[PDB]
């Protein structure tokens, strides 16, 4: 029956897998002949011969064009390599939270996702393709280093040409591989079922489903923007929490699709019939969260209202929480919840591997980041529809607007108003001077100490430096993660770099009650301007503003 056969390949250069994978234009993983096969097999040859046949990978993807042609590959290079079984989503989806979720509860040794996360689909759009751990978390950089320099000099590649997955049919399918003797194992599961069981536990779902139906329910509108999540919006929202199913928009996974992205959702909210909204991302691992007429909860500010009323979500109350994390440019509201409590604040560079890490150590049970992200220990990915049920959960108990929770919070620990400013395609050589030059200056002695005014309001530096991070764990170290200016009012500035791009992140704290509900730009205002003074970033880069205002 199915033969193995071996193709002689010519290696490729720029198959380097980062932190969300390999993500190339789809027309390289179509005019590029043999390009996803190499990338496969070098993944699959990290996983030793003798422990492939006892091995299950899951597989599944966020819906893009490609998507199942890539899953096909997939079958065909794990079999003739001797993988024992592959788990895969009812039509190649599975949600990357419903990935960790799978890989952790049947203990497979990782899995391989094909999503680009935000990126745009279809034929002249973007492709990727993400390899997870046995901890169902992303692959760390030893093993995505490993896979690079095994593409980076492939010759061959083993593949089974005439097998193909009926990836519609829930159960098990099976192939007998040609001079092998246990077969080919390939279970096509439903993409939501294992996730929801996980999600059905971790939340009172009985308290959810009266919240949602009946007299006075909460009306809500969930946007899946034509992404991942939508299925696992319908199945559990809509049918088994009985939100009408008017409350779940653009949740069809289409195979061609920040503030300005939910800009339908926004103006759906802004009508104020509904009392909640929420979007997530391509993959699922990321969202924003909306109140009655548009009222935006920032993630950093998400985070930390999770944080402070945590325990009305049953899996906190059972596992206790063991520490809160951010990542650096993340605003400080966390910090000032994690400081009524006996529990620690972790702060760590951008990147999930460190997240994951503390989680590993039973050190951390919730965290969340700037760029819309929030997580908790349930898994080793972040995890949107996860945050929102968070969130209804508080809902619920609190039996308060969204909006007057967030008052409620910020009379309680005042407020972190933050924002983050995007300088995108700037001319690298300007913007490396600009980082370079204001390290320069935050290193000098005299600056601890200097003072900005506004004026009215001033400013002074407690400390500036070039964030570093060992990581406990892996005892890594993190170099040059990002330039902070730290205040004494506990408001600061940072600067980060990724032509290029610049971010400024501006946290500026107010406890007075009579400052709270003043608009964020105009309190920002003064930070934001000692930042570009101090930067020189219009006369650096030459931006008069930012791309994006978030
Ligand atoms: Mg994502």
């Amino acid at each position: 029956m199915v033969k193995i056969v071996t193709v002689k390949t010519q290696a490729y250069q720029d198959q380097k897998p980062g932190t969300s994978g390999l993500r190339k234009r789809v027309k390289v993983f179509q005019s590029s002949a043999n390009y996803a096969e190499n990338f496969i097999q070098s993944i699959i040859s990290t996983v030793e011969p003798a422990q492939r046949q006892e091995a299950t990978l899951v597989v599944g993807g966020d819906g893009r064009f490609y998507m199942k042609e890539a899953i096909q590959l997939i079958a065909r290079i794990a079999a003739a390599n001797g993988i024992g079984r592959l788990v895969i989503g009812q039509n190649g989806i599975l949600s990357t939270p419903a990935v960790s979720c799978i890989i952790r509860k049947i203990k497979a040794i990782g899995g391989i996702i094909l999503t680009a996360s935000h990126n745009p689909r279809g034929p002249n759009g973007d492709f990727g393709i993400k390899f997870n751990i046995s901890n169902g978390g992303p692959a760390p950089e030893a093993i995505t280093d490993k896979i690079f320099q095994i593409s980076k000099t492939i010759e061959e590649y083993a593949v089974c040409p005439d097998l193909k997955v009926d990836l519609g049919v829930l159960g098990k399918q099976q192939f007998d591989l040609e001079n092998k003797f246990k077969p080919f194992t390939v279970e096509i599961v439903d993409s939501v079922e294992a996730y929801a069981t996980m999600l059905r536990s971790i939340f009172d779902f009985s308290a959810l489903k009266e919240l949602l139906s009946g007299p006075n329910r909460l009306k809500i509108r969930i946007d899946a923007m034509h992404g991942v999540v939508g299925p696992y919006v319908k199945k559990i929202l809509c049918e088994e929490l009985g939100a009408p199913a008017n409350s779940a928009v653009n949740c069809v996974p289409l195979e061609d699709f920040n503030l300005t992205y939910a800009a339908d959702l926004v103006e759906t909210m802004k009508s104020g019939e509904h009392d909640f909204g929420a979007a997530f991302d391509g993959d699922g691992d990321r969202n924003m969260i909306l109140g009655k007429h548009g009222f935006f909860v920032n993630p950093s500010d998400s985070v930390a209202v999770i944080a402070a009323n945590i325990f009305s979500i049953p899996y906190f109350q059972q596992t206790g929480v063991r520490g809160f994390a951010r990542s650096m440019p993340t605003s400080g509201a966390l910090d000032r919840v994690a400081s009524a409590t006996k529990i620690a604040l972790y702060e760590t560079p951008t990147g999930w591997k460190f997240f994951g890490n503390l989680m590993d150590a039973s050190k951390l049970s919730l965290c969340g980041e700037e760029s819309f992200g929030t997580g908790s220990d349930h898994i080793r990915e972040k995890d949107g529809l996860w945050a929102v049920l968070a969130w209804l959960s508080i809902l619920a108990t609190r039996k308060q607007s969204v909006e007057d929770i967030l008052k409620d919070h910020w009379q309680k620990y005042g407020r972190n108003f933050f924002t983050r400013y995007d300088y995108e395609e700037v001319e690298a050589e300007g913007a490396n001077k600009m980082m370079k030059d204001l390290e320069a200056l935050m290193f000098d002695r005299s600056f601890v100490g200097k003072q900005f005014s506004a004026n009215d309001k001033v400013y002074t530096v407690e400390k500036a430096d070039n964030f570093e991070y060992s990581d406990p764990v892996d005892g890594s170290i993190s170099r040059n993660q990002g330039l902070r200016l730290i205040f004494t009012d506990g408001s600061r500035i940072v600067f980060r770099l990724s032509g290029a791009t610049i971010r400024l992140y501006i946290d500026s704290y107010e406890k007075d009650v009579a400052k709270i509900n003043q608009d964020p730009q105009v309190m920002l205002a003064p930070l934001i301007s000692i930042a570009l003074k101090v930067s020189q970033l219009q006369e650096r880069t030459g931006r008069t503003a930012p791309t994006v205002i978030t």
